[PDB]
């Protein structure tokens, strides 16, 4: 195990198929962003292809998992592994700590990685 090449894959799972434009645009928020800051990530919709549903559904932790109902998008997904919705996405991204939500790694000199200030999560 060793090699020298960009991984860490970002696979998102979206519901191209939706109604709701809350999702749509909560979706093309995550989406948006990981296009906006140039990640590597992965765009899997779940309204056609169900297996990406099913399967991610059976991945979610119970602990993000909704009340009942699957969880609804977006839903991001390192590879495989879940990271955490829209929510998570957000919440992580005002810590200035999305990348380190996505598994991926910050730039020397951002905000990710100067990380200096008073009262933080």
């Amino acid at each position: 195990g060793s090699s020298g090449s960009s991984g860490m894959v970002i696979r998102v799972y979206i519901a191209s198929s939706s109604g709701s434009t809350a999702i749509k645009k909560k979706q093309q928020d995550v989406l948006g962003f990981l296009e906006a800051n140039k990640i590597g990530f992965e765009e899997k919709d779940i309204a056609a292809n169900e297996e990406n549903r099913k399967w991610m559904r059976e991945n979610v932790p119970e602990n993000s998992r909704p009340a009942t109902g699957y969880p609804l998008p977006p839903q991001i997904f390192n590879e495989s592994q879940y990271r955490g919705d829209y929510d998570a996405f957000f919440e992580a991204r005002e810590n200035n700590a999305v990348y380190a939500f996505l598994g991926l790694t910050a730039p020397p000199g951002s905000k990710e990685a100067e990380v200096s200030g008073p009262s933080s999560g």
